C-alpha cells in the first residue's frame, strides 16, 4: 500500500518491412511441406473460393503468434495426411525501400524468420531466425519496428465487423469492452488513465477519515475553551491575589515601620532624659526593648519582598495603625480572592495541550488535508489530460472517419454522437448513420452493408491516424453492391501503396489492385498454390 506521492511518482510513461516467403511443414492445410508466393510491399491477395483453406491459414497465424483459440489439430487434418507427430511452419520477413515505382527491391537482409515448431504432445516451440525464443522477443523486435502483436489491430474477421455492427457504446461489464474503452486502450491513455481513477477514488476515501481527524482532534472546542478561561480567571486571580497579598505585606511593613519610628523618637526622648531621671530614661529604655522585642514581626514571613523594602513617605505612609482601610479592604479582597481561587495550570496546560498541540495534530492533518487536496487534484489535472488526448484523438479519427465516408459513399456523412459532450466516458458513444440520397436515421434501421461500410470507414481512419503496416480482410464481398467495392478497392490501390492490404474475396476489384494474386487450389485434398500476377 504505497501512498499515492510513490504512485503518482512511479507512473509508467506512456521504407518498410515485408513477408518474403512463407513456408509450411505438415501444415493443417498442406500436405508435406508447401511454400508460400511472394508478397510484394503494395498488395497481396491469396484468391480463390471458399472452402480452399485460407480461414486454415488465417486461423493458423494465430495460432503461431501465441493467440491460442489435443494438439494434433495444429498439425494436418485431412484424409490422405492426419495427425503425424509434428508440424514446422515458417514465414520469413524482410525489409523493402518505400519506392513510389512498381519496385520489389527488398532489402537483402533477412529481418524475421519465425519457425515454430509445434508436436503432438501438446508443445509448441517458437524460433527467430533459428534461435529457440519466444513470440515476446519477435513482438519486441516489431515494437522497435512499431508493430504491436497482443494489441490486435491488423488482423480483421467477420466476427468482429457483426460485433462492431451491434456494439453496446461502452462495455457494461469487464467481459465487454466499447469502442470507448478500446480507443483509450488505442490513444496510450488506459495504462494510466482508469488505473489512476480507481487509485485516486481509494485513496479520497482514506482522505476523507483524514479529515474526519482534523475534525475530531477537537470536535467541540468549547468545553476545553470554558475550561482554560474559567483556569485563565482563576491564574488572573493569583496574580491579582498576589499583588493585593504584596499590599497587605506593604501594610505589616507599615506597621513595623510605625513600631521603629516609634523607637527611633523615643530614642531620641530617652536620650534627651539621659542628657538631663536615671530611672525615666531606664523606663524609656525598657519600652524600647520592649517594642524591639515586638519588633520580631518585623520578618514579615508571610512572602519571606515588600517585608524589609519601605515606601517613599516613611512618617505618613508607613504607619499600618493609622490607616484601617489599608487594614480591612486589602485583607478582604485576599479572602474574596483565597475562597474563589481554585486555580491550576490546565488553562495553560489545555492551551498549550489542546489549543497548540491538538492544534498542532489539526496542523499536521491540514498538512495532511493539503496532501490529499494536491492528490484530488493531481489526479484532476491528470485525468483531464488523458481525456483531453483521448477527445482530441477522437476528434482526429472522426475527422478522418467522415472524411471518408464521404469519399467511399460519395455523398452523406455518418457521425459519433456523444452521451455528453463533456465526458463520453459516461456510458459511452452512440453511432448516426446517413446513406447516400437517403434520410438521416438511426444505424438500427439501416442496411447491415452500410454499418460494415462505416467500420470499414473508421478502420481506414485509424489507419490514416496510426500507420499499420498489415491488413487481413475476409469475405467483403457478400452481401455488399459492387460499386462500394469498387470504390474501397480504388481506395486501396490509390492512397495507399506502402501500405499492404490481404484480402479473402471472390470479385474482381479486391485482387484488381493486388500486385500478388496467390491463386490456391486443392487437388486429391493436395493443396498447392501458385503466385500469378
Amino acid at each position: 500500500n504505497r501512498s499515492l506521492e510513490e504512485i503518482l511518482n512511479s507512473i509508467p510513461p506512456p521504407p518498410r518491412l515485408m513477408i518474403t516467403h512463407i513456408v509450411n511443414q505438415n501444415f493443417k492445410s498442406y500436405a508435406g511441406e508447401k511454400i508460400l508466393g511472394p508478397f510484394h510491399k503494395r498488395f497481396s491477395c491469396i484468391i480463390g473460393p471458399n472452402g480452399s483453406g485460407k480461414s486454415n491459414v488465417i486461423d493458423s497465424m494465430l495460432f503461431v503468434f501465441g493467440y491460442r483459440a489435443k494438439l494434433s489439430v495444429l498439425i494436418h487434418n485431412s484424409d490422405e495426411h492426419k495427425d503425424i507427430q509434428s508440424c514446422t511452419v515458417e514465414v520469413h520477413f524482410q525489409k523493402i525501400i518505400d519506392k513510389e515505382g512498381d519496385d520489389y527491391e527488398v532489402i537483402p537482409n533477412s529481418n524475421f524468420y519465425v519457425s515454430r515448431t509445434a508436436c503432438r504432445d501438446n508443445t509448441s516451440v517458437y524460433h527467430i531466425s533459428g534461435k529457440k525464443k519466444t513470440f515476446k522477443d519477435v513482438g519486441n523486435l516489431l515494437r522497435s519496428h512499431g508493430i504491436d502483436l497482443d494489441h490486435n489491430r491488423f488482423l480483421i474477421l467477420q466476427g468482429e465487423v457483426e460485433q462492431i455492427a451491434m456494439m453496446k457504446p461502452k462495455g457494461q461489464t469487464e467481459h465487454d469492452e466499447g469502442m470507448l474503452e478500446y480507443l483509450e486502450d488505442i490513444i496510450g491513455c488506459g495504462r494510466l488513465n482508469e488505473p489512476i481513477k480507481v487509485l485516486c477514488r481509494r485513496v479520497e476515501i482514506l482522505n476523507e477519515h483524514r479529515g474526519e481527524k482534523l475534525n475530531r482532534v477537537k470536535m467541540v472546542e468549547k468545553e476545553k475553551d470554558a475550561l482554560e478561561g474559567e483556569k485563565n480567571i482563576a491564574i488572573e486571580f493569583l496574580t491579582l491575589e498576589n499583588e493585593i497579598f504584596r499590599k497587605k505585606n506593604h501594610v505589616c511593613q507599615y506597621y513595623i515601620y510605625e513600631l521603629q519610628k516609634r523607637i527611633a523618637e523615643m530614642e531620641t526622648q530617652k536620650e534627651k532624659i539621659h542628657e538631663d531621671l536615671k530611672l525615666e530614661q531606664i523606663d524609656g529604655h525598657i519600652a524600647e526593648h520592649n517594642s524591639k522585642i515586638k519588633y520580631w514581626h518585623k520578618e514579615i514571613s508571610k512572602i519571606s519582598n515588600p517585608i524589609e523594602e519601605i515606601s517613599v513617605l516613611s512618617p505618613e505612609d508607613l504607619e499600618a495603625i493609622k490607616n484601617p482601610d489599608s487594614i480591612t479592604n486589602q485583607i478582604a479582597l485576599l479572602e474574596a480572592r483565597c475562597h474563589e481561587m481554585k486555580p491550576n495550570l490546565g488553562a495553560i496546560a489545555e492551551y498549550k495541550k489542546k489549543e497548540e498541540l491538538y492544534l498542532q495534530r489539526v496542523a499536521e492533518l491540514d498538512k495532511i488535508t493539503y496532501e490529499r487536496d494536491s492528490f484530488r487534484q493531481a489526479y484532476e489535472d491528470l485525468r483531464k489530460q488523458r481525456l483531453n488526448e483521448f477527445m482530441a484523438g477522437f476528434y482526429i479519427i472522426t475527422n478522418k472517419l467522415k472524411e471518408n465516408y464521404q469519399m467511399l459513399t460519395l455523398g452523406g456523412d455518418a457521425e459519433l454522437e456523444l452521451v455528453d459532450s463533456l465526458d463520453p466516458f459516461s456510458e459511452g458513444i452512440m453511432f448516426s448513420v446517413r446513406p447516400p440520397k437517403k434520410s438521416w436515421k438511426k444505424i438500427f434501421n439501416l442496411s447491415g452493408g452500410e454499418k460494415t461500410l462505416s467500420s470499414l470507414a473508421l478502420v481506414f481512419a485509424l489507419h490514416h491516424y496510426k500507420p499499420t503496416p498489415l491488413y487481413f480482410m475476409d469475405e467483403i464481398d457478400a452481401a455488399l453492391d459492387f460499386k462500394n467495392v469498387s470504390i474501397v478497392a480504388f481506395y486501396i490501390y490509390e492512397q495507399t501503396k506502402n501500405a499492404q492490404f490481404i484480402i479473402i474475396s471472390l470479385r474482381n476489384n479486391m485482387f484488381e489492385i493486388s500486385d500478388r494474386l496467390i491463386g490456391i487450389y486443392k487437388t486429391y485434398n493436395i493443396t498447392k498454390s501458385v503466385a500469378v500476377n
